Formats: C-alpha cells, sequence, structure tokens
C-alpha cells in the first residue's frame, strides 16, 4: 500500500465527451497504454504515472494543474492551460498564439524548471481530466527508469533529445521533454456536477475567463480544498528546501522579544494566550498569570472572535493582555499582541490557496486564510525595537560602533551601544527581518511605547 496499483479501476464517465465509446471498465494500465505509453513491464521506480491522494498531499509543491482546451484532437489545434496562468496554443501542422508541437514542448519544460526548480524534485499534473489533456501528453512526456540529472544527483525531471541526455529542474535549459511526471485525476474522488460548480462552493477568488489556464487554477484550487481545507492532515513532514530553520527560530526570538517588553512596559497582571494547544510559555521568567486557550491554525475561514471567547478561564479577557500568535481571528480585541502571516507574501514557502488562503509549507502543510487588513483596526504596527536586561559583557566576527534610536539596553542609556549588545542587536535585526520577509506581520495594541522600557534600567 505505497504506490497506486495499475490495476486500479479508473471511471472513465468524463472522459466520454472528447473520448465517445470509451470503455467503462477500466485500469490505469489500459489508460496509460491508450494515452500512447507502454510500461514494458518495469520495477525501475516508476510503477504508474498516476498517483494516489496521499502521494499527491506529500508531494503539494509538485501540484501543476494542467487543463486542455479544443480551440477547433488530431486536426484540431489546442490550447493548453496551466495553474501558473499560461496558455499555449499548440497546432498539429497570458495567451500565446498557436504553434507546432515541437516549440511548444521546449516552452512546457522551461515553465516547469523555473516553477519548479527551487520547490519540487518532480512534477504533479492536477487535472479534472476529460480526454484531450490525457492524450496530448504523448506529445511532450517521456517515460522510462528513474534516473539522476546528467550535472548533478538530483533525480531528473527533463530529457532532450538533442542531447539524449537527462536533467533535473536547475539544469535543464535547453531540454524539451518532461520526464516520469506524475498525475492525480481529482474527478475520480467522487464529486457531482462539473468542475466550476464544485470549485465555486468553497472560492470566490478564482473566476472563469474560459481560457484553459483558468479551469487549471480552479482544478488545483479545489485539490487544495479538498487535501488541506476540510481534510487536515499535521503528521505529514516535508522537506527542508530554503530558510525554514531560520525563519522558525526567527518567529521563537521575536515572539519572546516583543511578549516581554510587552509585559514590562505596561505590567499586566494576566495574560490570555489563544491558539496552538501545544503553546509553552515564552516568557517563563515573567511574573504575569499566564492562561492558555486551546485554538488550532484555522485552515478555512478565520475564527470569529465572539465564538473564541463567548459562550461561557479568567472569562475576562479584558483583563490585561491577549497574544495571538498565528491565531488568525475576524477582529483582534483591542488589548492585544499579534503575529498574523501574510498570505499575499511571494516565497517557496507559501504556495497558492483556496478563496484567498494560502497554503504555507514549512515542516508541515497549513492552509491559512486570506489576509484581512480590517481584522487589526483596534491595533496598529509593532515597530521594530531590540530590548535587552542583560549584563554589558563581550564574553568569547569584527565590530564598527552602533548607533541606534531602537536599541534599548543600559549601555545605550549611558551614551554608548557596548559590543555584545551591538552583536546581539544585529543579530536580533537579522532575525526579524527574516520573519518579516517571510510574510508574518506584527501588531499590537495602541498603547504599546519602547519610551517605557527605558525606566526598566535603574
Ligand atoms: C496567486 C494566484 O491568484 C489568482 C489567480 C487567478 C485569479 C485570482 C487569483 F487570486 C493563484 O491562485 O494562482
Ligand atoms: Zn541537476
Ligand atoms: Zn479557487
Ligand atoms: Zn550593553
Amino acid at each position: 500500500p505505497t504506490h497506486l496499483s495499475v490495476d486500479t479501476k479508473f471511471k472513465t464517465e468524463g472522459l466520454c465527451v472528447d473520448i465517445p465509446g470509451i470503455p467503462k471498465d477500466m485500469t490505469y494500465r489500459r489508460l496509460i497504454s491508450m494515452m500512447g505509453f507502454k510500461m514494458n513491464y518495469q520495477v525501475n521506480g516508476y510503477p504508474n504515472m498516476f498517483i494516489t491522494r496521499e502521494e499527491a498531499i506529500r508531494h503539494v509543491r509538485a501540484w501543476i494543474g494542467f487543463d486542455v482546451e479544443g480551440c477547433h484532437g488530431t486536426n484540431l489545434p489546442l490550447q493548453l492551460g496551466f495553474s501558473t496562468g499560461v496558455n499555449l496554443v499548440a497546432v498539429p501542422t497570458l495567451m500565446y498564439k498557436g504553434l507546432p508541437w515541437n516549440v511548444v514542448r521546449i516552452k512546457i519544460v522551461q515553465m516547469l524548471s523555473d516553477t519548479l526548480k527551487n520547490l519540487s524534485d518532480r512534477v504533479v499534473f492536477v487535472l479534472w481530466a476529460h480526454g484531450f489533456e490525457l492524450t496530448s501528453m504523448k506529445y511532450f512526456v517521456k517515460i522510462g527508469p528513474e534516473r539522476t540529472c546528467c550535472l548533478c544527483d538530483r533525480r531528473a525531471t527533463c530529457f532532450s533529445t538533442a542531447s539524449d541526455t537527462y536533467a533535473c529542474w536547475h539544469h535543464s535549459i535547453g531540454f524539451d521533454y518532461v520526464y516520469n511526471p506524475f498525475m492525480i485525476d481529482v474527478q475520480q474522488w467522487g464529486f457531482t456536477g462539473n468542475l466550476q460548480s464544485n470549485h465555486d462552493l468553497y472560492c470566490q477568488v478564482h473566476g472563469n475567463a474560459h481560457v484553459a489556464s483558468c479551469d487549471a487554477i480552479m482544478t488545483r484550487c479545489l485539490a487544495v480544498h479538498e487535501c488541506f481545507v476540510k481534510r487536515v492532515d499535521w503528521t505529514i513532514e516535508y522537506p527542508i528546501i530554503g530558510d525554514e530553520l531560520k525563519i522558525n527560530a526567527a518567529c521563537r526570538k521575536v515572539q519572546h522579544m516583543v511578549v516581554k517588553a510587552a509585559l514590562l512596559a505596561d505590567k499586566f497582571p494576566v495574560l490570555h494566550d489563544i491558539g496552538n494547544p501545544k503553546a509553552i510559555k515564552c516568557v517563563p521568567q515573567a511574573d504575569v498569570e499566564w492562561k492558555f486557550y486551546d485554538a488550532q491554525p484555522c485552515s478555512d475561514k478565520a475564527y470569529k472572535i465572539e465564538e473564541l471567547f463567548y459562550s461561557y478561564h479568567s472569562d475576562k479577557f479584558t483583563d490585561g493582555v491577549c497574544l495571538f500568535w498565528n491565531c488568525n481571528v475576524d477582529r483582534y480585541p483591542a488589548n492585544s499582541i499579534v503575529c498574523r502571516f501574510d498570505t499575499r507574501v511571494l516565497s517557496n514557502l507559501n504556495l497558492p490557496g483556496c478563496d484567498g488562503g494560502s497554503l504555507y509549507v514549512n515542516k508541515h502543510a497549513f492552509h491559512t486564510p486570506a489576509f484581512d487588513k480590517s481584522a487589526f483596526v483596534n491595533l496598529k504596527q509593532l515597530p521594530f525595537f531590540y530590548y535587552s536586561d542583560s549584563p554589558c559583557e563581550s564574553h568569547g566576527i569584527d565590530y564598527v560602533p552602533l548607533k541606534s534610536a531602537t536599541c534599548i539596553t543600559r549601555c545605550n542609556l549611558g551614551g554608548a551601544v557596548c559590543r555584545h549588545h551591538a552583536n546581539e542587536y544585529r543579530l536580533y535585526l537579522d532575525a526579524y527581518n527574516m520573519m518579516i520577509s517571510a510574510g508574518f506581520s506584527l501588531w499590537v495594541y495602541k498603547q504599546f511605547d519602547t519610551y517605557n522600557l527605558w525606566n526598566t534600567f535603574t
């Protein structure tokens, strides 16, 4: 029970308008053969072009929606649409004019390689299969045993007929065939009605401009909805592909800094920590009464503050301060410290999601509801600052004297930042900029003022 058996049944009703007469009784084995591919009884790491829903979820970074619409099918031009927004027109002889397959296949390899090189070791074509997309694969896809890249140790994803060589997404410049792609037909999952009617039940952000790329985007969106919005699996781990470790470490440093300074500046007697049920006190030495409230990361809509706080805990969330560290609510109370992931951010960790939301993949996959500026009406943006009450002592990298109004330390109060605090400030600032650029936004109660931290040095 690891791969999808080629002898598994494939429902063909969705294919019979493009392919009339198609047998009702059909396996993946017969479908792959009908698509013009020969598997040759091969136990060389590629047992099936099609994969299970579980294998698809583990490889969500590889997902590329793909749709083919007949422009006029042997004698007719085809419009090839991808979830990157690209539309290519292939003649048998972003909107691109009609061109023969030998040049279309070069564009396909370039587009996939540039989209996927920093995300995944493969491609998973996410389909809402009606026939033409499956019969078009023979024109740009080659299959065979699992291979390695000619220039590196990564698995091969592309083939070149010019050189008779194989390459990964990073080394495929000039390559013309997609090699050993994977695919999944969403229409096999058991749906009633067409793609648009199922997609529109959960999403208003993607429309139907009636082009192939619109269908491709909708197909991947419906797949993300089914796999990450309604169903949520936090047991699945994802490989490190970027700055995951530094971002996570930075997040822990900023949370401790900000919460510690808020408690020192306003002396709240109670902190209401709302969110992750596995949360730990981020400022363990603080005097404050720390109370926890369990809420898993919402993946569909942001929590209504009325449901989190009301229906009869100190009960009085108005006493002291509320900490919402990645706990996405519709409207934060005025007495809050907030970290909210901005879904609009462009990065290799943040994948496009459903209904304005995004799929943030860092160790685990978290579908996050659309960033909404109106959630922060009772608060303000948290300014950058660095605070430290530790002794001014170097212990144990070169130096240029630090001058900064935001280095809140005893040495800066005394008129000259020490070397230890300058090094810690620069480290903190790098961690802070890393967290911000990853897409996290920080918000605080309007009365927050770092001028109140200077008198903690007496
Ligand atoms: C990020 C990108 O966003 C849109 C794409 C098409 C239409 C509306 C969108 F918001 C996507 O979902 O692929
Ligand atoms: Zn390579
Ligand atoms: Zn959508
Ligand atoms: Zn110092």
